[PDB]
């Protein structure tokens, strides 16, 4: 209920909302259908436009127009945006010539440099090339400012998943919207677009940028406008709130376009009907600056442009419908469009089957345009799992492509030409990143980020600490010229142990044989080097990792290869090895091809077994050290050692064996050697995050030996491709991923064939940043470089998409 009786005179686009029933003001009103009854009249004026001509300067002043063009506007700071260019003789910002904003430059009484956010909904970042001619207001941002080719969305690659990751720095399983719309099991409640359950505030999660800056005596403008509230109405707002007294006065406000989303969902992305929206955006920013300009604040504020997802070519013909591979369509569920998210049509249905449901969706159809998953085993950098609003099963589909139950669906509810919220790795998905102001560098390209890292930035741009997040505080430092954020490392936790000879051979019962029982003063002294880590600096080329909880592990050395041997899950935390461009790739002899070798610096109590891996059926084993990579002959005993086992699916040691074989002496050679840090994950609970011993959910059978759910490995080398990976002077280069250890290769429809046909592309789909295998890990890599820690910490945030340009 509301009492619409009170008036907005002296309110308009008040800061503090009013309580029910008591009629509103703010730029919210209409959206709660709770506006006084005079605020169109008095708040959403028109009259005369949002331009001064040369016929109504020095104008008296009518208080029924737009905005003023009168001599006392400026004072009253509700000028027309052009007002000094037209009256005064003045030039329109993105005339002038950009001039390095070496210091903020600030009216007196401004305590800090105003942060405004100007965001662009499915603003794709190849505008910014490609419409640079029509956009001369955004060029010069882009120019002038600090600027990335392209930032990085979350995925799904939806509007309020990714706003809202703007807003808090976390991913949308953390912070509650997963996608646009939703239906919430616990609450029984649905959020959707179109209806009023998206207001309550139980969905909302995290702790978004207005509330941190209220929170800690940060004044914010309101960043939400209703739809039918024209953008020169909302600029002028804005403008306006920026000459209110010190006291009263915002430090942050946002400002929000519908364009060029509500266009390229009509045109596609590149429909020629797509220049007229980006001409439209551009006058907009034009009339912010130039409004900026006439309050002296063009030198003052930090400005940031940034959109919140891209938009590609998408047609109703392209189409697959689920009805197409079930039997079972009306006892589904389905969330349609660029992913699908299937559930049980009622809880009350005995006979509903999820793997059923996966295997009638898997690989169906040759040129299928989807795939199923369940959530668990979507790729690490989707992190797209850990919330009940996530439904078990997962559709990623095809760029270009939609997913619908029935083709009724499609035409009772073409015309559509764009879409998007595919997997945020596709081109067509990347959305744009500009800074400009006095606290951001002057003419400045950095690389391609994610937009989880923004939220950081924001509160450093302000001066706040930000609430627990996604970000990496300190990977953006290289976009800032002052207000850097100066982490520290983790402190290590646990410290390892350096074991020595301690067991003799027939202490082990493990039911393991090796044909190696053939065997000097001169090696036998070289052989015992190696053991105490001679060869380290070869193998372990940026420092031990850092183990950051607390736990019982040991150091071993090898000549070829070391690990931190963990004896709470019998096998390396994490093994470490260097692979020079002119390392050479050998076979397993024929008389070690089943050979195990119990490591005499580590106990039989902490030591896997053989037999266990006879006995389980489904299980075999693989090694973290290549065999196929050994120096020599006798160096390949030590990559049979029990310590550099691990538990391994056969379907998995297909893919293993590959990457091992093949793929890491292709890339030494590509990249001119590589260090490779390999290990096992356990993520059974998938919520990104290390497990503890109590949460495994499966071991070798009849063993203690827990299985992992993924296995990584971080490839590093120089950036510097002329130096080799192990005398690198400068900057590294990186990749990795984030493999997941499944008893089938279902996800890979080619599977039956050759590996070289199949398993590069499977590596490429779990390519994952350093970052995300340090949370599930538990270690700190990178601990000892040359390079500074937030060179290092972008390092650790960067991804290899393997996309093109
Ligand atoms: C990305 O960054 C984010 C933010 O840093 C990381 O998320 C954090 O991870 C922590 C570990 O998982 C987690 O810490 C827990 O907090 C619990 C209380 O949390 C409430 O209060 C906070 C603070 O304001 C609030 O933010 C939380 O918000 C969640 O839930 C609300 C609804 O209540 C949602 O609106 C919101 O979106 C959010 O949901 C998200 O997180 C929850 C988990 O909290 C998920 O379930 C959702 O799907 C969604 O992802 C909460 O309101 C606290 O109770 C926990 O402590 C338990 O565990 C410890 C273990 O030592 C133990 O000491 C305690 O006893 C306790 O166990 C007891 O409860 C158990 C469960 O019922 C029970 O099994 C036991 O037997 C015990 O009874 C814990 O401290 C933190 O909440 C989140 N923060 C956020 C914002 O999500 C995230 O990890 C990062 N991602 C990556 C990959 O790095
Ligand atoms: C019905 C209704 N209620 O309010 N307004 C309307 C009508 N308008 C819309 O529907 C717009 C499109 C969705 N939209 C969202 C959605 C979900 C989360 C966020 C936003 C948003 O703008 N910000 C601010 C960040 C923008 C990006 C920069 C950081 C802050 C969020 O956090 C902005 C409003
Ligand atoms: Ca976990
Ligand atoms: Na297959
Ligand atoms: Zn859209």
């Amino acid at each position: 209920w509301t009492a619409t009786s009170g008036s907005c005179k002296g309110r308009c686009f008040e800061l503090q909302e009013v309580g029910p029933p008591d009629c509103r003001c703010d730029n919210l009103c209409k959206s709660y259908s709770s506006c006084c009854h005079d605020f169109d009249e008095l708040c959403l004026k028109t009259a005369r436009g949002w331009e001064c001509t040369k016929d109504r300067c020095g104008e008296v002043r009518n208080e029924e127009n737009a905005c003023h063009c009168s001599e006392d506007c400026l004072s009253r700071g509700d000028c027309c945006t052009n007002y000094q260019v037209v009256c005064k003789g003045e030039s329109h910002w993105v005339d002038d010539d950009c001039e390095e904003i070496k210091v903020p430059e600030c009216p007196a009484g401004f305590v800090r440099p105003p942060l405004i956010i100007f965001s662009v909904d499915g603003f794709r970042a190849s505008y910014m090339k490609k419409g640079s001619k029509v956009m001369p207001n955004i060029e010069k941002l882009r120019s002038c400012g600090t600027h990335a080719p392209y930032m990085r969305p979350v995925y799904p690659t939806k509007t309020f998943p990714n706003l809202y990751t703007l807003a808090t720095g976390l991913y949308p399983e953390s912070h509650g919207i997963v996608g646009n719309s939703m239906y919430d099991p616990v609450f029984d409640a649905s959020f959707h677009l179109r209806g009023r359950e998206k207001f309550n505030h139980r969905w909302w999660g995290g702790q978004p940028l207005w509330i941190t800056a209220t929170k800690q005596g940060v004044r914010a403008g309101t960043f939400f406008w209703s739809v039918s509230i024209p953008h020169e109405r909302r600029i002028l707002t804005i403008l306006q709130w920026l000459s209110l007294p010190d006291n009263e006065r915002p430090s942050v406000y946002a400002f929000y376009s519908e364009q060029p989303d509500f266009s390229g969902h009509k045109y596609g992305p590149f429909g020629p009907e797509m220049t007229n929206p980006l001409r439209e955006i551009d006058k907009t920013v034009g009339q912010l600056m130039d409004g900026l300009k006439q309050l002296r604040l063009h030198r003052c504020v930090n400005v940031i442009f940034v959109g919140d997802h891209g938009m590609e070519d998408v047609t109703c013909d392209r189409t697959e419908f689920l009805s197409n591979y079930l039997t079972n369509v009306d006892d589904i569920t389905l969330v349609p469009g660029t992913l699908g998210r299937i559930r049980a049509k009622s809880i009350n249905n005995s006979k509903y089957d999820p793997k059923t449901i996966i295997a009638a969706l898997t690989c169906k159809k040759p040129d299928q345009h989807f795939k199923p998953y369940m959530k668990q085993h979507l790729p690490k950098r989707l992190h797209y799992a850990n919330n009940r609003r996530i439904e078990d099963i997962h559709l990623l589909v095809d760029r270009r492509w939609h997913v619908a139950r029935k083709p009724l669906d499609v035409y009772k509810k073409c015309f559509f030409q764009g879409d998007h919220g595919f997997d945020n790795k596709v081109n067509s998905m990347q959305t744009v990143f500009v800074g400009y102001g006095p606290t951001f560098k002057y003419r400045t390209k950095v690389p391609p980020f994610e937009n989880i890292e923004l939220y950081n930035v924001m509160c450093d741009l302000l001066g706040l600490k930000p609430a627990p997040n996604n970000g990496t505080h300190g990977s953006l430092n290289h976009l800032l010229r002052t207000n850097t954020f100066r982490p520290t490392m983790p402190d290590e936790v646990s410290r390892p142990n350096y074991p020595g000879i301690m067991y003799l051979q027939s202490e082990f019962d493990l039911g393991c044989t090796c044909d190696d029982k053939v065997e000097n003063k001169l090696e036998e002294l070289n052989k015992r080097l190696h053991t105490k880590g001679s060869t380290k600096e070869r193998h372990l080329l940026y420092g031990r990792p850092a183990v950051l909880y607390r736990t019982s592990y040991d150091i071993l050395y090898h000549t070829d290869f070391e690990s931190g041997y963990s004896e709470i899950f019998l096998m390396p935390l994490w093994t470490s090895y260097t692979i020079s461009k002119q390392a050479e790739v050998s076979s397993i002899p024929e008389h070690l091809t089943n050979c195990v070798r119990p490591d005499v610096r580590v106990s039989p109590g902490f030591s896997q077994n053989c037999l266990a891996y006879k006995n389980d059926k489904q299980m075999s084993y693989g090694f973290l050290f290549p065999p196929y990579l050994s120096s020599s002959p006798e160096a390949k005993y030590d990559a049979f050692l029990v310590t550099n086992m691990v538990p391994m699916y056969p379907a998995f040691k297909r893919v293993w064996a590959y990457f091992q074989r093949v793929l890491v002496k292709k890339y030494a050679s590509e990249r001119n050697g590589v260090n490779v840090i390999s290990g096992p994950i356990f993520d059974y609970n998938y919520d990104g995050l290390r497990d503890t011993e109590d949460e495994i959910k499966q071991y070798v059978e009849g063993s203690s030996i827990p299985v992992p759910t993924h296995y990584y490995s971080i490839i590093t080398s120089c950036l510097d491709f002329t130096q080799p990976a192990d005398k690198c002077d400068g900057p590294l280069s990186v990749s990795s991923f984030i493999l997941p250890h499944r008893p089938d290769n279902d996800e890979s429809c080619n599977s039956s064939e050759d590996e070289s046909k199949w398993v590069e592309e499977l590596m490429k789909m779990h390519t994952a940043r350093v970052r995300d295998i340090e949370h599930l890990t538990g270690l700190d890599f990178y601990r000892k470089t040359s390079r500074s820690y937030s060179e290092i910490l972008t390092l650790k945030t960067y991804l290899h998409t393997y996309e093109s340009e």
